[PDB]
């Protein structure tokens, strides 16, 4: 069975998105698709593996400048970060 995980930073990121008036239902919907293993994700998410410092993780677009970084293996799904390109990659 796949474990569902949230990094410490992820909870902070979610709180910041809430504070900044982001549409939280969009993030919830995407998260639920991942938790349910409903794959592949719809094309609108532009889902892809990351390289560089985020090697081993994936990038999905909640919105054009609202990114979800997560890890998906046979053993785990981990929600790692969420926010802007500048915050997550800069």
């Amino acid at each position: 069975q796949r474990d569902i995980e949230y990094s410490g930073q992820y909870s902070k990121d979610v709180k910041l998105a809430q504070k900044r008036h982001k549409d939280m239902n969009k993030l919830k919907y995407l998260m639920t698709l991942l938790i349910n293993n409903t794959l592949p994700l719809p094309a609108v998410y532009k889902d892809h593996p990351l390289q560089g410092s985020w090697k081993g993780y994936r990038d999905a677009h909640v919105e054009p400048d609202w990114i979800l970084i997560y890890k998906l293996t046979d053993k785990l799904l981990r929600f790692e970060r969420t926010g802007t390109h500048a915050a997550l990659f800069g």
